[PDB]
């Protein structure tokens, strides 16, 4: 079937020497991978060891997971952007598919703001920094599908590495990615279009950005806290939307708002996104 | 989309009063669901309170895990056998959905297992207990497609109830159900013509039985043990299978051997099985 043939067509400059591979703590599990903190010998040009991080299926995976560990991989391949995590290599040929990245010190951004107390100019370059990654993903052409604060890395220097490609798709073709049968994004992320009709864009993308901005805002908050994810069906249509969160500017707001206007064709798209976040930081 | 529709349905016998409702710690979580024990006031005819099982949606559901709940509670509402974990109710009105279910007091087959050391004469008991309820769903035209030593509970008297119902599919109209998009099943229990084809039939069920019996006679062993999801998809189709684990007969292992057969007609049938085991019993 159409994963038989991809297994097929893989097992036949991105290949690590398993033996080079030392693998460590578990960093974290969830949707389709689990990650490891690990070590690289003579990886890619470096000198000696290089930390780094390694995605690879959780024990019982199904055919859908793997599907996933292998497009996360397709897509890492395509990619390169201060603002998109690094592809190293991957272990293929002997034991389980390991995807080895770039290792982002401070783990995940919803992590990473949990923790914390930061300014709002901290908080705006965050936001900025993840609409250019964002921007760049769009002129590649490609929807990502699953944004949000545990989504996103914080590497050293606290740069913001946009992650988990597992759901990205291409929309070269019809700019649209359309899914018959039900997403695995989170329902509180997913644009209106998406939960209604199963259409993503580079707008519906936008409109998740709009809830990681309200997550940036409110240090790692859950959305639409207390309300149950059945319950975002008729609440999106109805038109009601978050609340401005305490600590957030109206300009910030302003923008969550126009991220998740009904009309797709309304709503920013991230080049305008970018310039308002540059915009509140000079002022 | 077909599930802004079921929701929609839905919220418009089995509704229980979320304040005759107290939950407590949680049992466990996995693909779509989280479980908790919990305890219900006057449930059903019950005078004062009955211990119970209650699973809800982990934090941040997807509409496939939303989908996959609303699923289960439809297949639970119509089945009824001793050896099928039995359904009492749900909370919707108030709050997330949450279905309540008999509680199981051992916990998973797979669990109960590994902490043991049992007869032969116990094993075959349980692999038979499941193989009749098995038969009986099979009579009910649903394919169950999640068949593992994971999703079989074990209750008082240590009576087998299968269990998770969320990827259970009618299949009146056609003896089979087929899905477009890569399955949710781990790979490892998935009939060749489910992983190659996405054909799920009574005879698919049959194999993962052939792997949970594995399973059973391993004492809750990890099936292809040291062999990656990915290997399955050649292992299998140049007819390899597991070898005959230590401590099983060899009439076990010749059953686990049909139960496998690439030509899924040439599987035993549910009533076929149970024959076979109550055999092995009486001798
Ligand atoms: C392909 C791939 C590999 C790893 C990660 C990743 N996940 N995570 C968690 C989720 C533990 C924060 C990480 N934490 C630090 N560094 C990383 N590189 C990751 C993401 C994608
Ligand atoms: C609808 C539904 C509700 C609960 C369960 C269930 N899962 N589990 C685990 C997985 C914790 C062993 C249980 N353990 C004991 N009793 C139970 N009833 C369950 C399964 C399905």
């Amino acid at each position: 079937g159409p994963l038989s043939l991809s297994v097929d067509a893989f097992k036949i400059k991105w290949e690590f020497p398993r033996k080079n591979l030392v693998l460590g703590k578990t960093l974290g599990e969830g949707e389709f991978g689990k990650v490891v903190k690990a070590t690289a010998f003579h990886l890619k040009g470096r000198a000696g060891y290089t930390t780094v991080a390694v995605k690879m299926l959780k024990e019982n995976a199904s055919p859908s997971e793997l599907r996933d560990l292998l497009s996360e991989f397709n897509v890492l391949k395509q990619v390169n952007h201060p603002h998109v995590i690094k592809l190293y290599g991957a272990c293929s040929q002997d034991g389980p598919l390991l995807l080895i990245v770039e290792y982002a010190k401070y783990g995940s951004l919803r992590g990473f703001l949990r923790e914390s107390r930061l300014t709002m100019g901290d908080l705006i370059s965050f936001a900025w920094q993840i609409s250019q990654g964002m921007q760049y993903l769009a002129e590649m052409s490609l929807v990502h599908r699953d944004l949000a604060a545990r989504n996103i890395l914080v590497a050293e220097g606290r740069k913001m590495k946009i992650s988990d490609f597992g759901l990205s798709r291409d929309v070269y073709e019809e700019d649209s990615y359309v899914k018959r049968s039900q997403g695995r994004i989170p329902v509180k992320w997913m644009a209106i279009e998406s939960l209604f009709d199963h259409i993503y864009t580079t707008q519906s993308d936008v409109w998740s950005f709009g809830v990681l901005l309200w997550e940036i805002v409110t240090l790692g908050g859950n959305p639409y806290p207390g309300i149950p994810p059945e319950r975002l069906f008729n609440l999106l249509k109805t038109g009601h939307r978050m609340e401005r969160p305490d600590n957030c500017s109206e300009e910030m707001y302003r923008l969550m708002l126009q991220c998740w206007k009904q009309e797709p064709d309304k709503r920013p798209v991230f080049a305008d996104i970018s310039k308002d976040l540059e915009k509140m930081m000079v002022k």
